[PDB]
Formats: structure tokens, sequence, C-alpha cells
């Protein structure tokens, strides 16, 4: 066990049968990659949140610096992509992750890792692969053939890693399934949450500028939240209520003045919720309580990173 | 006689002509193909192994990529099967008379620096300019593969990689070729050679399609194919045995025949024979038989070459 930890504010295990089954080992491993990116915001959070998880629960975790995968996904050259990987492990560690840190270049071009990407493209429709990447995929007019080996690369990535727990967003379900279908290993599959962006219309990401990066100053967290959507009495699709639910932690003591209620102390996520759904408690004293405590459960990543100065 | 006029002899394009007069003033300089490992060696490579060794009669320097590693991601099965064809086709063509260089393209298209060039080429390709480019090469397939776009950018990049200033193929590579041309800092010049029909006149002549003449073919199956042959009289557009009269044939060219229908035609030319038949001077019946019995006499020191083992 330690399964309802590790299930604690996931979207799906694919399947819980099989990660009960992993659970049973003396040894266990679980990987995740990631795109480097110049900001590290929420969203990264809250999946090392998640490998930190699957660490207390006795899993050997790795981190794929997927600096190949970018750079297939347009994001520039591989010598300055790899530079923003470096940066990228700094903060995840600075979050409280010790892992295994590999850049997916060390074994991502070696011959016999090229040949069965050959031999999985073989295997894979081009049907399958483009629908896998609707939601990875940079916006492009004219779409390039790397967008179909991304996936295929990231199917035999996992194949190298050879460990028994894959997780990604949601977003990523797709290619985990294809790897689950062409692979002799197949991976359990861990799927967080992708969270909406601060304006509400859409997937937070960090080509949009619509997230809260871990250093973030408060000055600017209390910004980014204050104008941030939030509709009263709306759950489903608002960003400080996704927020108050992954991160923070409970019971919770909302301040207000006498004349609005005064000050509210709220023992779960769940009784967050229908209050707020209610309209027992109003936007506005939502987003103070959730800005001030994501501030201190940010403050000592952002230290960390600029303790240096 | 002129190197540039050789070279353009029954060729069915040149991309360009004038990069082409360029790369001739060079004292050094290559060529090379790539052909897909094939069970039977046939019309259609013989007449690009002959265009090879044209250009090595102009001094270019010949490379003959066996492209395993593209057949292996065109369906074709395994690498040590493919591999296997492969040498069997190199004999083949040094059985045409071709010393170059051969190379499997495997022995360089999986290294780091190759693999990553790949990845920048797909980053500059469409998916629909690849697919374009696969049309008439792609192993026929219900659900088209990721391999199928694979292949176009691991055929650009073997040309970048192997510094050659002229690539030829036929006339169904020429999207690829233009997308080299396109894609990489030296463009390549291009030498296109056509493609045969069907011998049953429909269709272009295929691996694939068994309708062929292969070069080990016996006697009596090359007199049989092409007696069953697509001819009609006057009737030269499409025509396998005219293709064969004009690519294949050599001139003066003496087509025996009773004396009752006319005697011995001595056609020093292909066009006068294209001519002769076109008004319907020269019979079908009489054009199958001169051009399998001059097939047979080309074709046999290959068979001879090939079966000597035995
Ligand atoms: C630019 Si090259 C020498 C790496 C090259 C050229 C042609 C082929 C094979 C051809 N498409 C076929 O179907 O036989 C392969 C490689």
């Amino acid at each position: 066990d330690e399964f309802e930890m590790i299930k604690r504010n996931t979207s799906e295990i694919i399947s819980e049968e099989e990660l009960r089954e992993v659970l049973k080992k003396d040894e266990k491993s679980a990987h995740i990659g990631f795109e480097p990116s110049g900001k590290i915001h929420l969203g990264h959070y809250l999946q090392i949140k998640k490998m930190i998880d699957l660490q207390n629960a006795g899993f050997d975790i790795g981190i794929v610096l997927a600096d190949l995968q970018a750079y297939l996904n347009q994001k520039g050259e591989l010598d300055e992509i790899r530079k923003i990987g470096d940066y990228n492990k700094k903060v995840f560690e600075a979050m409280g992750l010790k892992a295994k840190y590999v850049y997916g270049s060390e074994f991502q071009l070696d011959k016999d890792y090229t040949l069965n990407v050959y031999r999985l493209a073989l295997k894979t429709t081009l049907k399958r692969a483009r629908r896998s990447m609707e939601l990875i995929a940079r916006e492009d007019e004219n779409p390039k053939v790397a967008e179909v080996i991304y996936p295929i690369m990231q199917v035999n990535g996992g194949h190298y890693l050879g460990g028994d727990v894959a997780v990604g967003g949601m977003e990523q379900r797709k290619i985990h399934m294809l790897a689950r279908e062409l692979l002799p290993k197949k991976v359990v599959c861990i799927h967080n949450p992708v969270l909406t962006g601060l304006d509400g219309e859409g997937k937070m990401s960090s080509s949009k500028g619509n997230f809260i990066a871990v250093d973030d100053s408060p000055e600017e967290i209390r910004a980014k939240i204050k104008k941030a959507y939030c509709p009263a009495g709306v759950v489903e699709g608002n960003p400080i209520m996704e927020i108050a639910k992954y991160f923070l932690e409970y019971p919770l003591t909302i301040k207000r003045p006498e004349k609005f209620g005064g000050d509210l102390t709220v023992n779960s996520y769940e009784e967050l919720e229908s209050l707020f759904k209610n309209k027992e408690l109003h936007p506005m004293d939502l987003k103070n309580a959730v800005a001030e405590e994501l501030i201190k459960i940010l403050e000592p990543i952002r230290k960390r990173l600029l303790e240096h100065h």
C-alpha cells in the first residue's frame, strides 16, 4: 500500500489493480518526462508533488529532462533547450525532489534506440500518432513530420527506462495508451489533472502566459490571483478552486472582516467546495486566502532559487 | 561523345541542366542511387544501372546504396532478410558490369549525427509534403504508418550524408529529390530515369506488380512474356515493347523477317523504328520477335554470370 496516498489528487490510474500489484514489490520505479520550460509553474509542481508521493512510497524516481522531445516539439535549439533543462533540474530539487535526472538525448540517439524508434514507427499508424499529439503539439498551420515522431520517441523512452510506473499529465494519456499497446512490459500510468489557466480560457501552459510560476514574487502572485477567473458559485473550470484543491492544507483559515462574516475555518476542500458553490464564500475572500497560503507554500522554493542572489 | 548528351540520353528529367554543366566542369565528381533490395532485378533496375555506367563513363565516382533501412521502413521485412536480398542485388549489378562503391544504408543511417539531422529535417518537412512524396513509393497499407513519412527524410539525409554532386533515380523519386533540393545546403543535381510500362500495358512496371522481365529470366520465359505483351499496331505511347526497343536495343538493328513478309529490315535508329511502327509498316509480331531475341542476347552475359555457380 501507500496506494491511497498515491491516488490522492490524480485523475486516473491505469490500472489500479496493476498498481496494487506494483506496490507489493520491495523495489519499484517510476518516471516522468518534462520538456524544459523557461518558467516552472503550478502544473509542474503538481506533478513533482506526485513524484514526491511516489518517492515517499518507496519508488525510485527518474526524471527525464526531455530535450530531444522539446526539440521535436519545435521549442528551439538542442543546446539552448538543454540549458533550460539544467535550470529546471534546480527548480525540481528546490521543490524537495531528489531523483535521477537524465537528459533524453543521453540515450535517445543511440543506434539501437533509433532502430527501435523505426520498429515502433512500423507499428504506429499516422492516425494514432496524430491523435495522440492533439493536446501536446505546438500549434502549426503546416504540421510537421516531427509531430508524429514525437510520440514514438516518448514511447521508446519508456521502453528503455523500464520503470514500473509512468507519470504524466492527462494530455499525455494517448501516448501512454500507445506504449501499453505496443511494448512488452505494460507500464502502470498515473495521470495528473491539467490545471485551468488563470483567465479561465483554457489549460494552463508555459506558452500561454496564464500560469503562476513557483518563483513568482508574492506581489506578482497576489496580482495574478486578484485578476483571475473565479465566478461565484462556480467550481468547475475555476483556477482558484483548483489551487485550493491541489496545493493548500486543511483545515484552512479564511480571514474576513466582520461585515462579510468574519474569519472562517474550513476543514476540507469538499467543505470549501460547498461553501463556494452555495455562495457562502465570496470570490474576493477566496482569492485572498488562496494567495496568502500559496505564497507560504511557494516561499521556501523561491528562497532556495534566490538565496544565491 | 559529349558527356552531357551521353548522361542526358534516355532520361526523363534533369534538375537542372545548367547545374549539370557546372558539375561536369569538375575533375572530381560523384553520383549515387539507392535501391530498396528486390528479390527480382528487372529491366527498370537495368535501365538505372546503365545510366550509372554512363555517368561513370563521364568521370563520376559511383555510389550504390543498398537501401536496407528504407526497405525496412517500407515494410519489406526484417533487416537480415533485407540485407541478404541486398547482397544478391549487389552481385547482379556487378554482373551488369558496374564496379562501384556499394554501401548498406544501415551502415551509416543509424549514426547519432545522422539521426539528429533526420529529426532536424523532420521539423522542416510537412506531413502533407512527406506523404505526397511517397505516393508512388509507399507499400500499400489500409492504415499508413509513421514509418512512411520517416522514409522520405531518411532518404533526403542520406544524400546529404553522401556528399554526392548527382542523385539518380526513377521518376517516382522526383518529389523526394525536390524535397532534398529545398532542405539541404548543397543542392544536388537530379537525373531521373523513366518508369517502364507494365508488360500488359496497364500501369507502370513494378517489382510488387510482377509485370516485368527479370534480367535473369530464361530465354523461353522472356519470349513468352514478350509474346504476351500489350503492343497495338502503330501505338507507340505506353508500349512496353517499343520502350524496350528504345532503351535496351542496340543499333543498327536487324529485324529478321520472312522474305514473304518483306525480308530482313535493317533499322539503324529507334526513331525510324518508331516511324516504321507508327505508320503500321512494321508489324507487332515481327517487332516482338526481334525485341525478344535482341533482349535475350543483351541479357545473356548477365544471366550467365549469375547462374555460373551451377
Ligand atoms: C539519396 Si539515397 C542514395 C540515400 C537513396 C535513393 C533511393 C533509394 C530507394 C528507392 N526509393 C526505392 O524505392 O528503390 C534509397 C536511397
